[PDB]
């Protein structure tokens, strides 16, 4: 099938995600509605169940609400069974309507529906070319008190009805008992409780295996993608091993949530997205968009800096999931603000690089403060809104104009309030003009583009006061006036002749796994696929077409490879880097080195004989290691993803900048478990 097919679980770049709070969307089956003080059909009390369910979602798919909008994917709340207890906070009754308080990852939340309702959801969706994404929060269970075991469900964890354990009397050590995080450090927010949520111990084989098995069930249920909750709160090493479990089984688009604040730029964030085997929700993008379009705390020069910076920081920028708001922030639209602010932000998001995500209700100009004011019930299903028509006109461009889905981004004109960018991919072009100034028009002159000679109509049809564009020779555009609050989209599409790689997924897996290569101009006849210098052809290429190729990963040594294709004629394409080949199936192992004294600013890293350890390359060493929570300096620790059952040689190193100090003596050795976890405790060798 084509790259734009609904069957494409590896690529969402051409889609438009619609984030749905199940409970707050549509109650299609009143029979499964929670009763008593846990329910509020009037949805006046936003901390209780309102009745939203999967059936309701199906109804909205079948009636044309979502399809008419141009939405090609839906991201729903966590489907797993949540606690049934009504948590009373200082007089405020609280329920697990959000689905974030898991009690059993192998069962569904009855309020949402049964397993059969879920299966029906997948079918109905797929039938309308809509992909299904599920929220997955394996960082914790529920709110618990080690003190008062009577509080909530004591964060109890069940395995398909079978009680595994609780936060109180945790003899098995399923959870972390390190207190609560203050978000002070990364390590602090990782090994300590997120709020009062019972923190899961991923270093426990039981938890490790259980979680990896739970997801496999969902995978089997036909999901097309996963949104990983609180990724900055779980060990990176375990998550990688988790991604490998998914990838080496049934690959699906996965993106996690790594909360970033205003003007917050984390290098840890970048590394995670680049090496974890999963992408992230673009918090850098969302925050900046809000500054520029919402609060006006930054200008177009800031938006531009964000675009060009992110493009350099993310190996796969096109994989980052963009948004303007969500269930954890104030809704973009302020009740007293000009709607044109939201419309423009929408238009910008839909035409920018990455994977656009729209928080349900946006199209309806919903306003609301922080949680839970931002999670009100959708007030209507009207298609007559401007924001609705905007998405409806721009959404589809992601499927018909590859420049928007995989294209580069280039600034072609800029000032405080105006921004004109160009998206380009192969013989495809898209030019977007935005004027955030709602009071003053802008005189556009000297604009140059990649558009062919001719006249271009505004894709938005003037909806946002857009205009036509006249392009002469050299793509030089005729002088024009950009109206206040004006937004215009111009484009040009044409068949690509040369093989052009626009996307790859999964980005990490072991040999034998089938990956997906999307782009243009691959030809209809099988060509050759290159993993570094290794050529692949014939049978291993399970599928080949102009826009998509399906090939199995060759049995090459573990490492980082550049992907490249060639058509039947021998014409090579562009390179697609950062593709990681695993040494095999993965396990999560905790490494511990004792008596490793360092100087302030100097950290300890881990290196080893496997690609998962950097193959003895200090530039690729694991770390910096931790030394606060679980173990304390001069004791360091770190959870790493390593090939299972493999006998690995390793050493530790002290690094300051690029300067390296090796551990003395001989290499440490050990055989990775074939399953579950392990803990390697060693002493620094002088
Ligand atoms: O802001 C967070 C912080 O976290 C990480 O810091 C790393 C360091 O980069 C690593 O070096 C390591 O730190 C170790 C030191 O290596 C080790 O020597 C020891 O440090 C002692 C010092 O010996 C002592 O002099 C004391 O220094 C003073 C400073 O002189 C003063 O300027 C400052 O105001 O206060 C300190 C505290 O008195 O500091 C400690 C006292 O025990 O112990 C630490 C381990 O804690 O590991 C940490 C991670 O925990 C990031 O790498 C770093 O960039 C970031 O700044
Ligand atoms: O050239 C191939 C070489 O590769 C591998 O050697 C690695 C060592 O096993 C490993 O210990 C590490 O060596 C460092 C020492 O530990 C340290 O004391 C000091 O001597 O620096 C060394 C790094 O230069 O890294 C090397 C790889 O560079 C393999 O195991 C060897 O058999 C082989 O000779
Ligand atoms: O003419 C090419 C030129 O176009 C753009 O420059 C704009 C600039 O952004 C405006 O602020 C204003 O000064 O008009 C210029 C047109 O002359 C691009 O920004 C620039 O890179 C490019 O060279
Ligand atoms: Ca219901
Ligand atoms: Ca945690």
């Amino acid at each position: 099938a084509p790259d734009t097919s609904v069957s494409n679980k590896q690529n969402f770049s051409t889609d438009v995600i619609y984030q749905i709070f199940t409970d707050r969307f549509s109650d299609g089956n009143p029979a499964n509605n929670p009763t008593g003080a846990a329910f509020d059909g009037t949805c006046t009390n936003l901390r209780l169940y309102c009745g939203g369910d999967w059936q309701g979602i199906i109804n909205k798919i079948n009636d044309g609400y979502l399809t008419g909008m141009g939405v090609t994917a839906i991201w729903i709340s966590q489907p797993v069974e949540n606690i049934y207890s009504i948590i009373n906070d200082s007089g405020v009754n609280n329920t697990a309507y959000h689905g974030y308080w898991a009690r059993d990852f192998k069962k569904t939340n009855p309020a949402y529906g049964t397993i059969a309702d879920f299966q029906n959801l997948i079918a109905a969706a797929h039938a309308k070319n809509i992909k299904v994404i599920i929220d997955f929060a394996p960082n914790h269970t529920s709110p618990a008190s080690p003190d008062q075991p009577s509080f909530a469900e004591n964060g109890r964890l069940y395995d398909n009805g079978t009680l595994l354990g609780g936060y109180t009397n945790d003899t098995q050590n399923l959870f972390h008992h390190n207190g609560g995080t203050d978000f002070s450090t990364t390590e602090n927010g990782i090994y300590k409780n997120l709020y009062d949520l019972a923190d899961l111990n991923h270093n426990n084989s039981t938890v490790d295996v259980y979680l990896k098995d739970a997801i496999k069930m969902w995978l089997d249920l036909g999901i097309d993608g996963i949104r990983m909750d609180a990724v900055k709160h779980m060990p990176f090493g375990w998550q990688k091993s988790f991604m490998a479990a998914v990838n080496n089984y049934k690959p699906v688009f996965t993106f996690g949530e790594w909360f970033l604040g205003v003007n917050e730029v984390s290098p840890e964030n970048h590394k995670f997205a680049n090496e974890s085997g999963m992408s992230l929700l673009d918090f850098r993008f969302a925050q900046k968009v809000r500054q520029v379009f919402r609060d006006n705390t930054d200008n177009m020069y800031g938006l531009k800096a964000m675009l060009e910076g992110s493009a350099a920081d993310y190996a796969q920028v096109d994989d980052q999931v963009t948004f303007i708001d969500n269930h954890d922030m104030e809704r973009f639209h302020a009740s007293n603000a000009n709607r044109r602010k939201l419309e423009q932000a929408l238009a910008f998001t839909l035409t920018s690089r990455g994977v656009p995500a729209i928080y349900y209700g946006t199209e309806q100009y919903m306003s609301g403060g922080t949680d839970p004011d931002n999670r009100a019930r959708i007030p209507s299903f009207s298609t007559s809104t401007t924001a609705y028509q905007v998405i409806q006109k721009l959404a589809p461009l992601r499927k018909c104009n590859p420049a928007i889905a995989y294209g580069s981004t280039q600034e072609r004109w800029i000032n405080n309030d105006v921004l004109i960018y160009e998206r380009k991919f192969g013989s495809n072009v898209a030019v977007v003009a935005v004027n955030r100034n709602l009071n003053a028009p802008a005189s556009i002159s000297g604009l140059v583009t990649s558009l062919p000679q001719g006249s271009y109509n505004d894709v938005l049809g003037g909806l946002l006061n857009g205009n036509t564009l006249s392009v002469g020779s050299g793509g030089a555009a005729s002088n024009f006036t950009l109206a206040a609050g004006g937004t215009a989209v111009w484009q040009y599409t044409a068949a690509t002749a040369t093989p052009t790689i626009g996307h790859v997924g999964p980005m990490m897996a072991k040999p034998g796994v089938t990956i997906t290569i999307d782009g243009r101009g691959f030809g209809s006849s099988k060509g050759t696929v290159y993993f570094g210098t290794t050529a692949v052809s014939g049978a291993d290429i399970t599928s080949w077409e102009d826009t998509q190729i399906k090939v199995k990963i060759p049995a090459v040594a573990g490492g980082n490879y550049n992907i490249k294709v060639a058509n039947a004629a021998g014409t090579a394409s562009n390179v697609y880097d950062n593709f990681e080949v695993l040494s095999g199936d993965q396990v999560s192992v905790r490494f511990v080195v004792n008596n490793a004294t360092t100087a302030l600013g100097q950290n300890v890293y881990l290196t080893g004989s496997v690609s998962e350890l950097g193959n003895w390359d200090p530039a690729k060493a694991i770390g910096p290691m931790y030394n606060q929570v679980v173990y304390q300096y001069p004791n360091w620790y770190y959870d790493v993803s390593v090939p299972a059952g493999k006998t690995i040689e390793f050493k530790f190193l002290k690094k300051q900048g690029s300067t390296v100090t090796w551990e003395g003596g001989s290499n440490h050795t050990f055989t990775a478990p074939s399953s579950g976890t392990a803990t390697i405790n060693v002493n620094w060798q002088p």
